[PDB]
């Protein structure tokens, strides 16, 4: 196993291209749907949380999630990368950037559900809930879709993090949002909004082409299909907004975006364009439907925790299709019919979404018996 | 023909950093100079427009653009990248690198005419031009350049888009500021302006390095040349508003940057260091009197059409001069002398110029006729 | 020596990461925290000293600093880069890349000190101060440390610059502050301090890992403990902010952060990640302690300085403590001694601010004499 340099700079760059998402991408993104009085309090809880879930992420993290273990959790064979030789190789790319890139994924995961709730949560209560969900969620997950557990094992497909990002962020997120959350604010910096999301776009560069581990026709291929479905949802969304509402707007092209990309992470490195046009117009559509939903059952953006939400079971269900040859995709693994593998992507969702409510359930309540959730 | 990971890695870069000057680059340099009111408006339509150029690019453009066909023309053989193999290599890298590298460079050329024209046009308007505008002039033009047709066969030079983006915008920018465009507002946010530069600049790199479609000396040359152009053209521009204004002026700075960026555009990989400084020097002179003499012959900011036309123009010229080996350039091909090279780039300044105004005229025309131009 | 394209791509990308720390990243930052009134003036000084640096570097300052000459200072053999066969190699990559990234560095030095003191300074006296401290004083500390000067040969340790950018800088600014500077405003815009305190950390990322000067385990260490130092530094200065102030601020976890960045500077290619952990938990305390100590003997934002300055010290003395192999870190050269180390780093330390102090005083009193420093 010898390191390829240039799979070493194409992963290096792409880990900054995703840290970029949370810093400051998302930060933005949210700094301009909230209430003006709440975004320097938002600016710092994403930027103290980044800060905790990067340590916790070398100190063990990286070791609980990837290590060798069982279907649920890694060990702690790696407790602050000890044991890992700097020339240690994975796959075709030195260790260590496999650390830092797989850490980059936990930040934006953390950072989607930070940046909404700040608002109502207490500085230390948003602190503990993180070590909570981190630990007990985001590793085990990434450890049953990515470290060989459960979902792998089975055959799941999701090469970006459908599951391990999005469905697991929107659950937790939603969880927090139905727990604590002013009940029923139009939103004050909207080009704000769009430099966010802006950021996010490029950054998804690195978080999908990077997913390929290697500068090669995948990576290749997810390029293609980020470009191809994010415009796709952008046009999806904006099309039933101008049917429904009579209109486009600006927060519903962002939308739009984000749909197309969090739609096109789990099916990225495995479908064909034509595929990935068919996901991005069906996300974006799903997008609009879901924000119009939750928001009749909801003064918190949740906007996205059900474009999440709704994109990424759409995108995870998806792939489950346009993986197929005949439609265009790289395959499915040998003996494997379109009907068993849509079956694994179901189960790998309905596991994810319980999976991240519970465990979200857990930390809120913790916080809450600990510090007081609710900000004082 | 075998692709090397390392281009792939670079062009994969160099594709996200071209897609960063459109979104969110051009839109925040619009978006500063605009009247607030118009700010939302302007931000929806560069983003629904873009996704458009990604969309139809894929469908069509880049089969049309890049297939082999006439000297005008592609063909239909790569319809939604039909026919183009995964691992297929163009150069050193894969083809669907080449694909998303080279619709960039449609993305950003469309969003210099959108930003500036959104405020004055219906939005259905609006998509109806990009259509016509794109199909017939961004893609011949592309295909008689840099697809082996009319141009390149004349052995014209344009490393980056001096004609194909730069002039090809401007024109058509100019076509419309003729047509519709409020009759005679001094810029409301330059710090946004500022950030909208900066973020055209950093992502120029991308755009004019990854021009040389490999990370070899060409890409290194073009590199340092567009670092210093455009430090040039900065200071040429600065110093002349210090000379006839008195002091120099943030959007005199800005203005001065993309003039240098533009000029060196065409020249990057062909010229040397001292080429590059002289032209940037003269682009930001030129920039300076160009927008002087514009805005006495002009409501709306077309401040980007008078520097991407005239500097576009000066840096087309100027490569047939700096491409020469006495004056450090890489030198002309084989029999070549600078006053044939000279010749060929007129005419293709010429026949660009001509080119872009007429299909612009029909697109505005065209959307006039069918939805009606002019914002209800 | 043959390029290697991996590591001329890696480069490549790495020198735009870190332009963009400059433009917009610094005048971002600078421009959220100084009076709204002088934000544009200080927008265009970053940005015409900015171009003067690259002009400067191309004409003399990289033949100066990188030629070979004595202990102080190159040679005038590359006099606008003459000489420079554009196939020439430098280490793994084209000398044209080394050229460029190395003057990233001298535009970032000056960046940091242009932002903070454009408020206070006559136009035509910055340009006169860049001139005479960039020649005086960057050049010859960057041969002395990365150019086989002094301290090279003497085993300084630096990986990306403790001593040539942010002590350099920390003295230069200080040394103004004191001369002129208004004496004694809360902060306008923290959401534009924290946007650029974001680009700051993302182009960072190719400041450090791009000090490796390949795509290799030392830029994947490099990265990994910048992400760690600075994670640890805002976790330091918030818990201090926290316990002295009784709740965290925007701006002292935006703080934090340069002082991770600043402190990991030196170090981030010679130490472990044990050792990255602890240098940004002490840069994040002495930062807090240093711009509270700073304050209490200051009307111009001085943050940058006491953090550049405090945080470069305490990153270039733990630099010669955490480099060995028994703490993580990669080793000190053959038959060095910690304690023979440590003196180095001192003496390094002492050299650098008495240099950088002397020839800034000469600047500013240069600008005085000629033209007249404070701002008529």
């Amino acid at each position: 196993a010898v390191a390829d340099k240039a799979d070493n700079a194409f992963m290096m760059i792409c880990t900054a291209l995703v840290l970029f998402m949370t810093i400051p991408g998302i930060a933005l993104f949210y700094g301009g749907l909230i209430r003006g009085k709440n975004v320097l309090s938002m600016l710092t809880q994403v930027t103290v949380t980044f800060a905790l879930v990067c340590i916790l992420w070398v100190v063990y993290g990286y070791s609980l999630a990837f290590g060798e273990g069982n279907n649920f959790f890694g060990n702690i064979n790696w407790l602050m990368l000890k044991n890992i030789e700097l020339t240690a190789v994975m796959g075709s790319i030195y260790q260590y950037i496999h650390v830092a890139f797989q850490g980059s994924f936990a930040c934006i995961t953390v950072g989607l559900i930070v940046g909404a709730l700040a608002e109502r949560i207490r500085f230390s209560a948003v602190l503990i809930f993180v070590v909570v969900w981190l630990t007990l969620s985001y590793i085990p997950i990434a450890h049953m879709v990515w470290g060989g557990g459960l979902l792998a094992s089975h055959g799941a497909l999701d090469f970006a993090g459908g599951t391990v990002v999005a469905i697991n962020a929107a659950i937790a997120g939603l969880v927090g949002a139905y727990l604590i959350g002013k009940r029923v604010f139009k939103p004050h910096n909207l080009p704000m909004v769009f430099t966010g999301t802006a950021i996010l776009y490029i950054g998804w560069f690195g978080f999908n082409a990077g997913s390929a581990g290697t500068a090669n026709e995948i990576a290749a291929l997810a390029f293609v299909n980020t470009v191809v479905a994010t415009a796709a949802a952008i046009l999806g969304w904006i099309f039933g907004e101008w049917a429904l509402r009579g209109k486009p707007s600006l927060l519903g092209a962002c939308s739009g975006a984000i749909a197309g990309l969090v739609g096109v992470t789990p099916a990225c490195g495995y479908i064909g364009v034509g595929g990935a046009l068919i996901i991005g117009v069906v996300a974006g559509l799903a997008g609009l439907w879901g924000v119009t939903m939750l928001k009749r059952l909801l003064d918190d953006p949740c906007d996205v925790f059900g474009v999440a939400g709704v994109c990424g079971i759409v995108g995870c269900i998806m792939t489950g299709i346009f993986a197929a040859s005949s439609l265009g995709g790289v395959g499915f693994a040998e003996g494997v019919t379109m009907g068993h593998q849509l079956l694994v992507q179901l189960e790998s969702i309905a596991i994810t979404i319980v999976w991240s409510g519970v465990v979200a359930f857990i930390g809120y309540k913790l916080a809450d018996l600990t510090v007081g959730l609710r900000v004082p």
